[PDB]
């Protein structure tokens, strides 16, 4: 398991072809050759779970644990241990008084089941404020009847965006005539590992006030930032937004603790939109499922692995990218080219000037098997994305193979 | 186990309202009085899995399995599996080339992506064909942007509706301007049990062949008819709409193989179709989840246990219809108010005339311990489901306590 071919061979090899992005091909070719495979691309953990929650699944045997639960907030041992931990975590104001809501079919299937809930009503063109680039919002806003109007992140701002671009894309608002619905924040940001602001969340939440605008914070790598990097807990300081229906969080479980086939997820925040969210735009939609998972990980996340296996996370997110920066360095890339901000377990690589991105990628995966991901900025520079949240046995020998690589890469 | 007091009392106690339908406090009252519960309103097998399958979600330790998939047709060892499963059960029409795809997050959110789906494109009003009564079709079909016209389909008919009612649906359709974009069929029903029949699905391919509208078959019972029953196979029949990408059908497993949390099924018809489902419309809002339960099925179906366990299901599905049926005649009602047709394991009862129908079905919670499902006909007339596809082990008191209710009532 020091590569990730297996993976491939296992959930990627079939009849049809898996998907069409040329990816799927390149990651195919590689593993099915058994060559050495490292896909830090995506920000998963899939070559292990933590200590504890296979064991935690297989004790629900002790009672029937698979039929359909009876309510809408899923099964209460996980929801209430949701609240508690979520609210310590978070550092919540304890003044305010949200609802906790368990989500079990995944948070980005959240989130559009929260922006569906907000079309309702609205005929009038509406838009939802969202960072560009992100972790696929853009096409739930649509899907949902709204228009996305993104607000530029840069990649090089260690704390994300500034009030100026979140007003840009209000003033787009302003002038396309389109009502805005909601704000969409990410503040542990996923792709570029910016640790986002109070000064941009005050920004967030006046408009949010003088509006009447709900909005939707994604905590997915709330507690996944570097060992140096305190989170800024959005829903802390968003407190007053609970009482007034609006601001509504989503916090994956599955992420952080490394069972994303689990799609456990945890919806928190103002108790209107989070019961009308829970029972009307997602109980009539999808079954109460998840009995086993819930009840395991209510048994798992209320003992002492979680803060173990965080502890861990965060210190080998560290450690890569340290060993990232080094093994760059020693490849040839100027400092420059690397960044990483800690906010959440991602490096941003410049590519090497004049060849073809895209080209480049194929070529990482081709020569010595490290799949990186890909991003743009504003002005459609390209950034190469790396995910550090990988066990270190998977982590140093694929930076070893991207050192490998970027030697071929050349900076003037 | 021979109640159902503990799925409530673990899974609806909680410090907020569970659900806000009078129903979940008559349910908790029971359940937290600790008094025999038995809850036949809604087609679970919650009590227990089928032999081996908790075991397969053990086995599946041997290789890390909770993370992401790369595929956007679901894990291929479940999704080849139930290639060849649904062929041969289903009897497929071996000129056909459909395309499967796992769906692991229920059948009716596929359902939803299917018909949401189906909108793109158009914006004229648009409608979607239904029968009445269904298994919430109805909110799935407005919030994706389509207008429900539904067909009645009458709780007397033990092979459901006529191709009368499909007609008269079609023609409020086009009375109303709106333009159809799906006809739902549902052959093995829920919640009346009729099985559908050939008639009714060649009047159904004759207008989605007419009018190039696609058929999207609910087989949720497919496998879980009656022991004397045989199933109409919609997708067999309809097979020559496949390759004219006018038929999809979505099939639990979870409900066949007592697996509900585990949200399991196949979505299988017209490659474009299946296609354009699996990635687009749903890929883009789901996680690629639910790989250690997919596998974990995968080789629970490659065993001896499925088969058996769908024999058992059906047996016992049949026998409780039978001991419904004498519990009920020697309660007093007429042979008329208590109908099972075997394509489903429902049993149909008329309420007692002349009492309010919540009330008797609340009353018959707070008396008896029993939980019977409430739905209408075309003319507003009541109707209790009872389901049957519970364990003889919950079923036996159930249906003793059932009757010492209908006792009570006056026919």
């Amino acid at each position: 398991l020091t590569d990730d071919g297996w993976l491939i061979r296992r959930t990627s090899v079939d009849t049809v072809r898996p998907f069409d992005d040329p990816s799927a091909q390149w990651m195919l070719d590689r593993a099915q050759a058994r060559l050495p495979l490292y896909l830090l691309h995506v920000a998963d953990h899939a070559e292990a779970t933590p200590p504890g929650l296979r064991e935690a699944l297989h004790a629900q045997d002790a009672a029937p644990c698979d039929g359909l639960l009876f309510s809408q907030y899923g099964l209460p041992e996980l929801r209430r241990r949701l609240d508690a931990w979520l609210a310590a975590d978070e550092e919540w104001d304890t003044a305010a008084e949200p609802l906790v809501s368990v989500a079990w079919s995944g948070t980005g299937a959240a989130i559009f089941d929260l922006l569906r809930m907000l079309k309702d009503g609205r005929p009038g063109p509406s838009a939802v404020l969202l960072p560009r680039p992100g972790w696929g919002y853009d096409m739930s806003v649509r899907d949902t009847g709204h228009v996305p109007v993104s607000y530029e992140v840069p990649p090089e701002s260690p704390h994300g965006p500034d009030p100026a671009h979140l007003e840009e894309a209000w003033q787009r608002c302003r002038s396309e005539g389109l009502d805005v619905a909601c704000i969409l924040i990410n503040p542990q940001h996923n792709p570029w590992g910016g640790n986002w602001t109070p000064e941009f969340l005050a920004a967030v939440a006046a408009l949010a006030e003088r509006e009447r605008v709900p909005v939707l914070v994604d905590n997915a790598f709330y507690g996944l930032t570097a060992e140096d990097v305190r989170p800024t807990s959005a829903v802390r300081l968003l407190g007053h937004l609970v009482g007034q229906e609006l601001l509504v969080s989503v916090r994956s479980l599955s992420k952080q603790f490394a069972c994303s086939g689990w799609a456990l997820g945890a919806v928190a925040g103002s108790p209107g939109l989070v019961s009308a969210y829970s029972g009307r735009w997602r109980c009539l939609r999808e079954p109460t499922a998840g009995f086993r998972a819930q009840a395991a990980m209510a048994a798992w996340l209320g003992g002492a692995e979680p803060e173990r296996f965080t502890r861990r996370r965060r210190s080998e997110a560290t450690r890569h990218a340290r060993l990232l920066r080094t093994t760059l360095r020693a490849a040839g890339l100027p400092d420059d080219a690397v960044l990483h901000h800690g906010g959440a377990p991602f490096t941003l690589l410049r590519p090497p000037g004049g060849s073809t991105v895209e080209e480049v990628r194929e070529q990482t995966v081709v020569r010595h098997g490290v799949l990186l991901g890909l991003e743009r900025d504003a002005r459609e520079r390209p950034w190469f994305k790396v995910w550090l949240g990988r066990d270190s046995s998977v982590f140093e020998p694929a930076a070893r193979a991207l050192g490998d690589a970027a030697a071929e890469w050349r900076y003037r």
